[PDB]
């Protein structure tokens, strides 16, 4: 129902659309498609909505997030979240 995954830092080219990125396996286990919504968790939520992964992040468990996302919650590039269906 909720997974786990690292946060690493989005790509320039994802600046302030309010996207994250994960693939297949982080998907699947969440039960959402690219174009659904999730919410991010730490210490307080934030909504964002689903884009694919990039090749290379691909099965490293990664949840790629933009700095106005990771701002809110609070989190550094490597800390973990946690993310479900929202």
């Amino acid at each position: 129902k909720s997974v786990v995954a690292r946060v690493a830092p989005a790509h320039p080219e994802d600046v302030g659309k309010g996207i994250v990125r994960m693939d297949k396996y982080e998907r699947q286990n969440l039960g959402v498609s690219v174009g659904d919504y999730v919410e991010v968790k730490k210490a307080k939520s934030v909504v964002a909505r689903v884009a694919p992964a990039h090749p290379e992040d691909v099965g490293k468990g990664i949840v790629r997030m933009d700095k106005y996302e990771r701002q809110n919650l609070g989190v550094s590039v490597g800390d973990y979240v946690e993310v479900k269906k929202a």
